[PDB]
């Protein structure tokens, strides 16, 4: 039976000669929880993925797997099993089974193939598995060693994206029914959020904020962050703090008594509104904010309508639900819901809100 | 300047050897539309522009621009220009002018390049531009030559979403500034919907329908069609016509006095309906159906929420705009919007409605 095992990297950091690949992470991962680490090529999220696995050293720092020190234990003693990227689906689950038993093999593939749903599919081969997925047998292989924690670096990259929705769910569902301590590889933001408890985002080595997707989507603390999840992204404005309001490059908007931004009155701050947190006049909203525009151009997209709106002499988009395909130079009143509105200090990008 | 040349593919075929590439392809394309050409990889849509383009030859069938036949002409003599995937940009511009006056040179240039907004970068280097983008320059080349027609294939495929984005939009208004006739390549339906003023959808080179975007998203002539465009893909049941009503496996639909199936009482259909077009109680449509289900998973993906709700025996996915996390096991009263619904034929998956 799998464990629930908690993991906690300490200053781990990881130098490639001068390039520092991971800048002194500090992590909890609780025990069971499916944790995602979200981020850009060469963000470090590979780099940490391969130090918990032990395919890596790090240069500084500990990795712990309950009370267990495991930084430089070989990675077949930290009971891990990684997912990544002619035998029967039975021997393939199998062959990760390292002196065992004939009989415990084949209680644990039953176990694992039940799983994944795929006991039909047993004495099937790789080539005629058409009846099932070749991906759910990856995983049945993965889990069919009872590993304490269990890590995948983007498993699903090559699938069709209704395939691959598919398996985001199967395998997430899959994870809350073991709760095996998972850690998640991926640069796909929707992916994140649809199978993280936690994401952590990390760029540049370094991480940037860790939360459940309502907290990192609700409440960036910082302009990377706010700007790696959620597309059509979230609309950066820059603007200037007045007695009590916001202007920019050919408009203001009025800020009730927020005004979180006394230290900022007279100076620059970097606003923020998402697409889906603004509409157009007819077509509720608590506190709001009024600016005519012109449309300047229109994803017509079926299932939702992208108006790209000239505000004064910015360009913002704002996402409508089904399909409005409005024409290009008529003009719009958009509101801004000013609940879900966003203020980031310019210089370190930091959320003020 | 650009003249609006109308393109007819008359019975056009292509078979390599044994395989039809392009089964009896008939288009008229008018003259100053941006057409594009949607499909699966091996559909027949880039066998259609080459063919276009004369760097293939049709097996049988006639290719018009005009009035002239250009069948047979190299693809120089066509008067076309494509776009796909240590000269300056002006001179990279400048390249294709092929017997040009160095006069005459230099006015397309300067038209091109601010057409593109890519004057400032004139006297810059590839790999120094960075004030720019190498793909405006792309595109500059390509209209600097005054094209009949204007060719592209897939020309955004290696782009972040970001900027593919942009590309779409800055590609679509000057095609409308140019009014040149366009034929573009895409398997991507976003950009397709971005795109053009119709498309072509294809399958198995055959064209399937032709369309404007709200033509093919709202009335799909057939099952492939429907289920192409729009992602979450539209829900598609297999059910039984009754009385009056709909019913498939675990649940039933009260059909209004629809009902354009009575060549199909007692026969069995595909319905059909978009995971946008659905709602759940508590979160107007004039006509409704109601069916209560339980909530089997949820991505929420913070700018929207999509459920896949069990529909007794079933499956299908619902759209609700913003972050709504629900949880999996709860039960929900799904609303179907009865005026967005669908009925193809079992059989030949054509659109009943």
């Amino acid at each position: 039976v799998i464990k629930m095992v908690e993991v906690k990297l300490e200053n781990l950091t990881k130098r490639f000669g001068n390039f520092t690949a991971v800048n002194k992470l500090n992590l909890t991962i609780k025990d069971g929880e499916f944790l995602v680490l979200l981020g850009p090529s060469g963000c470090g999220k590979t780099t940490t993925l391969r130090m918990i696995a032990g395919l890596e050293e790090p240069t500084e720092g500990r990795i712990y797997f309950g009370d267990r020190d495991v930084t430089y234990l070989p990675p077949k003693d930290r009971n891990i099993s990684m997912v990544f990227q002619h035998m029967t689906v039975y021997e393939n689950i199998a062959f990760p089974l390292k002196k065992f038993p004939k009989d415990e093999i084949d209680k644990r593939v039953r176990w694992a193939a039940e799983l994944l749903q795929i006991e039909e599919l047993l004495n099937r081969y790789p080539a005629q598995l058409s009846g099932g997925q070749r991906q759910r047998v990856a995983v049945a292989r993965a889990i069919v060693v009872e590993p304490d924690v269990l890590l995948m670096d983007e498993p699903l990259s090559n699938l069709d994206a209704k395939l691959r929705v598919a398996m985001r769910a199967e395998i997430k569902k899959l994870q809350q029914k073991l709760k095996v301590t998972t850690i998640y590889v991926t640069h796909d933001q929707v992916e994140a959020m649809t199978m993280g408890d936690r994401i952590a985002v990390m760029n540049r080595g370094q991480l940037l904020q860790i939360g459940s997707p309502t907290e990192v989507y609700l409440r960036p603390n910082s302009v990377f962050v706010a700007t790696f999840i959620g597309a059509p992204e979230m609309n950066i404005l820059e603007v200037s703090v007045g007695d009590g309001y916001l202007e920019g490059r050919g408009f203001r908007i009025e800020l009730p008594q927020m005004d979180l931004l006394k230290d900022y009155v007279g100076k620059t701050v970097l606003f923020g509104i998402r697409p889906e947190h603004m509409t157009v006049e007819g077509v509720h909203m608590k506190r709001t904010a009024r600016l005519i525009g012109k449309v300047d151009f229109v994803e017509a997209l079926g299932t939702d309508t992208i108006l790209h709106v000239k505000f004064g002499d910015e360009l913002v988009k704002v996402k409508l639900p089904g399909h409005i395909p409005i024409e290009p130079g008529r003009e719009v009143k958009v509101i801004m819901d000013l609940d879900m509105i966003h203020v980031f200090d310019k210089d370190t990008e930091k959320a003020i809100v």
